[PDB]
């Protein structure tokens, strides 16, 4: 626990941000109000580094993309008189390639520098410090099917909070669903991106949960330490290309599941970091044993199958996370 306290310390030195708070706001003003020029585009917004310009189509047409229960067609009729997004349209299927085409497009005729990230990203990251900048339709309407059983925090966040959310907006990235060989260009993938961050942000069973000395739980930390845990063996195993899969993605996904397994506040006492800190861990490694990682939103989109990550980089991870725990976690040392 000296040591995990240790690290969070050597993770807070990071004033840095208050400067580059208001440096990446600036682009992001910048380019929302020259996106807003274009016809396609006029009516973009800013979601509430990871960043979501949101654009929201009314009365979108969803269709189930084959039976990932994650990935999406945008119906959508041509007919709606007078419509900027006509040029992203196939048939009925309005394409998300088109789309990321056009909005990366745009962006990158703004200099007042980018970099395709691998296979899939649905973000543009621009280098400056670096940022993703990601597109994103926004539905009023009522959450997939495939969401039904998600969002499990009736135990842990009230059932109340549960109704609360599933009321908000969701959201489509022009994230593609692989075929194998290759993408389907035009398919999008759901993203509730903005309902992980206020589950994080208001994460106690009790609402004053870190409002005071009294309730100050140590979930944060634990996400923190175990996003962390993962960067540093990434950047020890750089060119394995075993662990180029596992993201900061999944352990939130995991943090989250371990939530869910310990809904009451008192068993996220920072007097019991190191046990906390050592739930996540384990938690995590009967995810890559037993290759089950489900998406905390989506039950059915097993974010750990073999079709994504394979069976050999699961048991490579495995193998050096339990080396971290057995030892005191060595990584955590300096
Ligand atoms: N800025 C940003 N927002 C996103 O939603 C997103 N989704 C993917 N990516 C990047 O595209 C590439 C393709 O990975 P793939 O999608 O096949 O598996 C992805 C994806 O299935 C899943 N995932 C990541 N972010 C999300 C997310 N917000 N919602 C659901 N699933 C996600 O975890 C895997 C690894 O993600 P990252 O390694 O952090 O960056 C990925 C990756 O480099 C994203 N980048
Ligand atoms: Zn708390």
């Amino acid at each position: 626990a000296s040591k995990l306290r240790a690290v969070l310390e050597k993770l807070k030195l990071s004033d840095d941000i208050s400067t580059a708070a208001g440096m990446v706001k600036g682009v992001v003003d910048h380019l929302l109000l020259r996106l807003k020029c274009d016809s396609a585009f006029r009516g973009v917004g800013l979601l509430n580094f990871d960043v979501m310009f949101k654009l929201e189509v009314p009365r979108i047409q969803l269709e189930e993309y084959s039976n990932t229960r994650a990935y999406y067609f945008v119906k959508f009729k041509r007919n709606p008189k007078e419509n900027p997004l006509s040029q992203f349209l196939e048939g009925e299927i309005l394409s998300a390639s088109k789309m990321l085409s056009k909005f990366r497009k745009i962006i990158k005729e703004e200099i007042n520098i980018m970099k395709r990230k691998r296979g899939g990203s649905p973000a543009v990251t621009l280098l400056i410090i670096s940022v993703d900048i990601t597109l994103a339709l926004e539905s009023k309407s009522s959450w997939p099917a495939s969401t039904q059983e998600g969002l499990r925090i009736q135990n842990w966040l009230s059932a109340k909070v549960r109704k609360q959310l599933r009321l908000k907006p969701f959201y489509l990235v022009p994230k593609h669903a692989k075929e194998g060989n290759g993408f389907q260009e035009e398919t999008w993938r759901l993203s509730f991106s903005h309902i992980e961050k206020e589950i994080l942000n208001n994460h106690g069973k009790s609402k004053t949960c870190c409002e005071n000395k009294e309730e100050k739980c140590c979930r944060k930390d634990c996400l923190k330490l175990m996003k962390y845990l993962l960067e540093q063996l990434k950047e020890r195993f750089k060119d394995e290309e075993h662990l180029d899969k596992f993201s900061s993605y999944h352990v939130k996904t995991a943090f989250f599941h371990v939530c869910t397994q310990n809904p009451q506040d008192s068993q996220w006492d920072r007097k019991d970091l190191g046990l906390c800190f050592d739930n996540c861990v384990t938690y995590f490694l009967q995810c890559l044993r037993t290759e089950k990682l489900e998406n905390y939103f989506i039950p059915e989109f097993n974010l750990f199958s073999s079709n994504l990550i394979d069976k050999r980089s699961k048991e490579f991870l495995t193998k050096q996370i339990e080396y971290e725990r057995n030892n005191e976690f060595p990584v955590f040392d300096e």
